[PDB]
């Protein structure tokens, strides 16, 4: 769906005065000031210099008239407040000519000939779609750092906020979302010197937030593509903030949704950025504290890799691995899991427990199919109308009581599990109940149907056997979901990966204890005097790209010494 | 492709009902009356659109 | 029509060269040039740029508003014959030059990063005159 | 230089019985047996070319350099490692020649808890000889520079009795995860200097380097070890491919078939 919703005025067209612009006559010769007002705007639109010099000259001569101290806001009212409050600078900065530099410094000097220029420079729109729009952004748009330095020499508020409707409620329509700050705008639009120039100002906040509570980086998260483009600046912009930032805490900042930028980068699905954020191979010495990848020791082509692991696995609320499985609406999740703190960690958690505990509930169910098949083919039936959906065998030699509290209580163990496993997510008719809640629904439907035979016994219903026979053959039918662990039996592979990626977190949801499965090198020394923390990971490297390795941790051991 | 056939079909409608528009056709068309870049050209504009490919090198 | 631009320019050098002339079907230079593009695959797409070349060389709306012997607009003649590709060109065709703006049809003013305003000329386009292109 | 000036003046105070011995204790930490130089070669720096040259001149002026330069790692975890051994891993071939100009020993066998199984246990079994890891880490000119020295032995064996070749067999692993230099390095050494004595050598566990590729699964280099035609008159014997009757789209083929068939025990087949 691509409308544009132009809702408010059509914002600086060469159109007619179809709008009512008959407010101030004050006539002395067929029109006094509307001829003065608009011919300025056309001179603003064109750049005729001497005419504008004569325009400004009689303008101040028009403002020479008797006002006392009501002249400056008159000149505000004279120059602005048509419908939107737009200034000459706004109109001048939209179009461009080679005359543009000279006409500003003339124009800038005029409100410097008065004392309202600081009130004048930070005009913004009453215009509802663009409430908060300043002249800076337009210069940022049209890439005039030459003018922008004079705007800094004018001293405009660099930390303004364009919180109009110009950013959208939808996804990629009716306007872009640079996050309302003048710093982010040149940052999003690849003006690195200006980015360097803007961050050089001491008045420039960086840690300020959006309406949506966002830093500059959250905007940058909402930029990137789905692939390695023709060398996008988005990645090489990101660090140039961070090395100039000098602080770890900026990514610890949350948003209106209370999310880390990296955590937001999961939901936005921007993989290549997320590959970049996760590495941080900081080579440059004094700020290697904020790195995230660490050469332990290299010694040739096989080094001991070491990742960050601080918000990654489910040890806190809404870990970044918790997003990538449990978020839908990203059609690149299968390929994102190629990365190493993702991929290998799943190989880790499969290893020490998930090969164990999955095959047990496989075997608990496989023996449950044996206790469900045999009791309705050996003896369901004794000769007239006595049903026995669960045969009792009141006498000695306890055979049929041993299966009964095995069948019906394990029927509760799937019913209580799946009755709550469905009470986490509400799918909508496709792709999350047909791929994610596909078999667990059948797991839940088989759960309900076994206990359903008990209420057929209440006053001897007819449905005791033809309904209960459906639980058996469908009980053998959902075994395809439980031949999932074999590599040989399981792009549908990558779908199958993501399907058993659903499983592994589900069993971690079934680890209520103190997690004696300790999957990680705990709280080791990072390159700091104090940060001997941020529990860890160890991985292995092979042949290419032979370079020397300056930064490391220890003087070539492989394991811990002693 | 049958949707495009439907695009013909609802196109066949919209002319018929527009043909059935009574005595005044007024102001049920578009945003117009633009001042074209001329001294005598005052006719008939229409509204705005969008594309999302700011993306390039730009040095 | 056979993709020979310099001799067209050389034809445009002569003062005696009429552009306004009609034919057996009352057709100008443009009308027939409409009738042959056929494709994008089986043409290297010079007809678009040749059609561009002539109007910027010399042209007014008199040359566009002309109708043929069977009474038909050269805009509409593409509309009847199915010349889809040149109709894309005949629609927007923005020109930035001050004594050349009037012959354009695309008018971009409110353009901002990834957004860009759009205006169309909409002359024989709507149903306010008979035989619209629509 | 200040520490060098101070220690020089401090060494002048005790010269009654140990001027060479007392200094050698100072230059090397007693724990690991690592020198200042060994620290200097791990911790690299884009200033280090002078920093060694100054260091060597001090050991030269006090005339203890050859004891110092060809001193080894002596802490029995990854023992026997020279400072030179770092420099090839540090791939600083330029100053490595200065160590060659210093007269460092090209024969060093660094034992230790590396070259072990279970690759995560670092296990870099290049076979502990300084020739190997130059060629094992794709460094051809310094291999040529190693071939320049007369003292450079090729014939040497190891803990597993392995030559230069045997270990070089044990690392190719692939064609995808290697740019295939092992083939051309293996080519480089035999044409540089070689006889069948160097091929017929067997290891400590008694095994042919032809057969060692056969046991370990090094498929790709086995393609190279089989045909390997060389046209040069004092070089034909080391070849194995013999093309004579070749005509347009047809070409005769001959193979050497020495340890190949089942006429000796443990054939490659």
């Amino acid at each position: 769906d691509s409308p544009q919703s132009p809702q408010d005025d059509v914002t600086e067209t060469p159109s007619n005065p179809n709008s009512p612009s008959a407010n101030l006559a004050k006539e002395e010769q067929r029109q006094k000031k509307k001829r003065l007002k608009k011919r300025i705007f056309a001179a603003v639109s064109e750049g005729c210099v001497e005419e504008l010099r004569e325009l400004l000259q009689d303008l101040q001569d028009l403002c020479r008239r008797r006002r006392g101290l009501d002249v400056p806001d008159f000149l505000m009212h004279k120059l602005t407040a048509s419908d939107t409050g737009k200034t000459c600078l706004m109109k001048a900065l939209l179009n461009i000519n080679p005359n543009t530099k000279e006409i500003v410094r003339i124009l800038l000097a005029f409100a410097e000939e008065n004392d309202i220029l600081d009130r004048f420079i930070n005009a913004e729109y009453t215009e509802e779609a663009y409430e908060g729009q300043t002249a800076l952004n337009i210069a940022i748009e049209r890439r005039q750092g030459d003018i922008t330095a004079v705007l800094i020499a004018a001293g405009a508020d660099v930390n303004a906020h364009a919180k109009g409707v110009f950013f959208n409620p939808k996804y990629q329509h009716e306007g872009f979302y640079f996050g309302e700050t003048p710093l982010a705008l040149a940052a999003c639009t690849n003006q690195p010197e200006i980015v360097q120039l803007l961050m050089e100002n001491e008045q420039t906040d960086i840690t300020s937030q959006d309406s949506r509570g966002n830093n500059i980086l959250h905007a940058l998260v909402t930029v990137a593509e789905d692939f390695k483009t023709q060398n996008d600046f988005v990645k090489r912009m990101y660090d140039m903030i961070l090395l100039r930032s000098g602080n770890w805490e900026l990514e610890t900042m949350r948003n209106n949704d209370g999310l880390t930028p990296l955590q937001l980068a999961a939901k936005m699905g921007k993989a290549e950025i997320l590959k970049y954020i996760l590495s941080r191979e900081i080579k440059e010495k004094p700020l290697r504290s904020l790195s995230r990848k660490f050469t332990d020791w290299a010694y040739g082509p096989v080094s001991s890799s070491l990742y960050d692991l601080t918000n990654v696995d489910t040890t806190t609320d809404n870990s970044v691995l918790e997003i990538i499985v449990y978020n839908t609406n990203i059609d690149n999740r299968h390929e994102m899991l190629t990365l190493e703190p993702l991929h290998t960690l799943l190989h880790t958690k499969w290893k020490k427990f998930a090969k164990y505990m999955f095959f047990l509930s496989f075997c608990f169910y496989f023996f449950y199919n044996i206790t469900l098949t045999l009791v309705s083919y050996y003896r369901p039936r004794e000769d007239e109308d006595l049903p026995h959906p669960l045969a009792l065998t009141h006498k000695m030699s306890w055979l049929q009581l041993l299966g009964r509290m095995f069948v019906l209580i394990w029927a509760t163990c799937i019913s209580v599990k799946e009755g709550i496993a469905i009470f986490l997510l509400r799918p909508s008719d496709l792709q999350s109940i047909l791929s994610d809640a596909w078999f667990h629904f059948v797991f839940f439907v088989q759960a309900v149907l076994v206990i359903l035979s008990v209420f057929l016994y209440l006053f001897a219903y007819k449905e005791y056997l033809a309904c209960l026979v459906l639980a058996m053959a469908l009980g053998w039918a959902n075994m395809l979901a439980y031949t999932r662990g074999f590599q040989s039996m399981g792009e549908s592979e990558r779908i199958w990966r993501l399907q058993r990626a659903r499983t592994i977190l589900e069993f971690e949801k079934m680890l209520p204890e103190w997690l004696r499965s300790r999957f990680r090198m705990g709280e080791l020394c990072k390159v700091a005097d104090e940060d001997f923390r941020l529990c860890l990971r160890i991985n292995e490297v092979k042949w290419t790209e032979w370079k020397t390795h300056v930064s490391f941790l220890n003087e070539d051991p492989g394991p811990i010494r002693r």
